[PDB]
């Protein structure tokens, strides 16, 4: 079949900040197929700068090198090294003749800003529906954040559940002491901590899982199928949080799934990526059928709401 594809670079509604920087945009590619009878497929390639290793200007050079025809045996191909680009194509395939997706609403995971701030933002989100939260931490002092975490256990309604983000900034003396903390003042509201020590420090993030009673996610650590294999292989006992856009070709997660990875310890997140590519994700889910709360409560930084109709992605395509 017949393929195009466009750049887009998009603003996002706000700035998001960082260790690592800021940014005020996002970009990435659409992908638009085409059979002879019309039948027209999408998908969305976009790499998240600083997770893992591939680039978009690696994944354009990709799609100026593919033929004019795309074929199974064509995209292939494409190398392991850009999982996005695999995404994409994966997805824009499997949707040619098939959109608009059936899809549903699931549960989504609110968050919480660092800080005191977390006492206040957590009521209008449980009023709209949502019982699961995530706060950052490892902004201010443990001392503190652990004064406000007591408070907050304990303003959080019957039924809340809380995770705790602390982006990879703990040391691993900090980290120790947090699960401490955890394993005694933590509540049954309390469902994991999500990546407290950066990538590098693998050993420890490994260890601290398999002896603190506190469940630990994965999330800066798995970017990409090899990435979660290689944890799988380690003996991983805590969470994956997989960022599907980012991840690879769909078909790995569900290989993964039926040999070494639990799929009660996933947790399906958001790349800041567009409505292309979440609707694609929500496709998916109707299959996977998460059991925790979708983190993809990001619509102060990228709304991406999801396509309905075919027009709706044509729309999308042509505005570019
Ligand atoms: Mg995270």
């Amino acid at each position: 079949l017949r393929w195009q594809w466009r750049i887009y670079e998009e603003p996002l509604q706000e700035p998001l900040t960082t260790a690592q920087g800021v940014w005020r945009s996002r970009s990435g590619i659409y992908l638009r197929l085409e059979d002879e009878q019309g039948q027209v497929g999408y998908g969305e390639i976009a790499p998240l700068p600083g997770w893992g290793s591939e680039t978009l200007n690696a994944d354009i050079a990709l799609c100026q090198q593919l033929p004019g025809h795309l074929t199974p045996e064509i995209m292939a191909t494409i190398p392991e090294a850009l999982p996005a680009a695999q995404f994409g194509f994966a997805t824009a395939w499997q949707s040619v003749g098939r959109l608009p997706y059936r899809v549903r609403p699931w549960p989504i995971c609110a968050l919480l800003g660092s800080g005191q701030a977390a006492l206040e933002q957590w009521q209008q989100s449980w009023q709209r529906g949502q019982t699961t939260f995530k706060w950052k931490v490892g902004v201010m002092s443990p001392e503190e954040e652990q004064a406000i975490l007591k408070a907050l256990l304990a303003a959080l309604p019957p039924g809340a559940k809380l995770r705790l983000d602390a982006n990879g900034s703990w040391d691993r003396a900090t980290a120790n002491r947090w699960f401490a903390w955890l394993d005694r003042h933590g509540n049954g509201k309390i469902e994991y901590v999500e990546q407290p020590l950066p990538p590098d420090q693998w050993q420890a993030l490994l260890s601290l899982a398999q002896t603190v009673t506190t469940a630990i996610a994965l999330d800066e650590s798995v970017v990409s199928a090899a990435e979660v294999q290689r944890w799988v292989d380690r003996g991983w006992p805590g969470f994956f949080v997989i960022k599907t856009a980012l991840f690879g070709d769909p078909d790995s997660l569900s290989l993964l799934l039926r040999r070494g990875l639990e799929p009660q310890r996933l947790v399906f997140s958001s790349a800041l990526e567009g409505a292309i590519a979440r609707t694609a994700i929500f496709h998916l889910l109707e299959t996977w059928q998460p059991c925790h709360a979708l983190g993809f409560g990001v619509d102060r930084w990228r709304s991406a709401p999801l396509l309905t109709t075919l027009t709706a992605y044509e729309r999308l395509w042509e505005r570019l």
